[PDB]
């Protein structure tokens, strides 16, 4: 599915985070946001809801 290669992005993120490089690029929505290591927690719980999102098969809105 296309949610599956976005969190390999936000994840190749946290790579690029841990490794000195604070600026990084994502892109959410076709728009691009830069977060730096200051609001890394954000990311964390961003992932999280990923995966409960990929837990039902979505039936239909919410």
């Amino acid at each position: 599915m296309v949610r599956q290669e976005e969190l390999a992005a936000a994840r190749a993120a946290l790579h690029d985070l841990m490794t000195g490089k604070r600026v990084a690029t994502v892109q959410k929505d076709g728009r691009r946001v830069e977060f730096t290591a200051t609001s890394v927690s954000d990311l964390k719980k961003y992932i999280a809801e990923l995966e409960v999102q990929t837990g039902m098969t979505q039936r239909r809105r919410g």
